[PDB]
């Protein structure tokens, strides 16, 4: 409820990613706003280093589950907000079928009134003319359920889930996600019963923007608990 108090209105968001994929360095900066009451967020991302060396859709999951709308009966299961304002570390491995792997580490926390997601990403073993480095993925993103379970040993949560990116030739590229979150502070956190997060994502372009970029709208809502 203390953490959850921080999210009662519209919250500015800042995202910073420093990326290295097959030795190719890049940076992304994102800004916008989040409304956890309605499970909604709006963000625009820029590759500040020039051309992004991987496809924007492959970065969506990496680029703030604290903005999920948790219904009233499920408030006691919201680990993400309970960890605020000190925040949580979020780590993944993302394994692209027949291609490379991303490893990510992020800290998601308040800095003043701004929720900040600061990420480091390392990608290795990518095929230089595969779907990823060859930019063969459609500019879109499907709806997914991300199943959350408690990890009481790490006093946090975990999740594994499959993302399926559409490829331009009509096939699909699997990206297998394993995720772990752990609180940054020592204060008490909420450890949840099993549930999931239903996310929809809409990608677009700003017709006035000349930099390499992604405009993102998402709606996220928690569900699957009864009593």
């Amino acid at each position: 409820s203390k953490g959850e108090e921080l999210f009662t209105g519209v919250v500015p968001i800042l995202v910073e990613l420093d990326g290295d994929v097959n030795g190719h360095k890049f940076s992304v900066r994102g800004e916008g706003e989040g409304d956890a009451t309605n499970g909604k967020l709006t963000l625009k991302f820029i590759c500040t280093t020039g051309k992004l060396p991987v496809p924007w859709p492959t970065l969506v999951t990496t680029l703030v589950q604290c903005f999920s709308r948790y219904p009233d009966h499920m408030k006691r299961h919201d680990f993400f907000k309970s960890a605020m304002p000190e925040g949580y570390v979020q780590e993944r491995t993302i394994s692209f079928k027949d291609d490379g792997t991303y490893k990510t580490r992020a800290e998601v926390k308040f800095e003043g009134d701004t929720l900040v997601n600061r990420i480091e990403l390392k990608g290795i073993d990518f095929k230089e003319d595969g779907n990823i480095l060859g930019h063969k993925l459609e500019y879109n993103f499907n709806s997914x359920n991300v199943y959350i379970t408690a990890d009481k040993q790490k006093n946090g949560i975990k999740a594994n889930f499959k993302i399926r990116h559409n490829v331009e030739d009509g096939s699909v590229q699997l990206a297998d996600h394993y995720q772990q979150n752990t609180p940054i502070g020592d204060g008490p956190v909420l450890l949840p019963d099993n549930h999931y997060l239903s996310t929809q994502s809409v990608l677009s372009k700003d017709p006035n923007e000349k930099r390499d970029h992604m405009v993102l709208l998402e709606f996220v809502t928690a569900a699957g608990i009864t009593h």
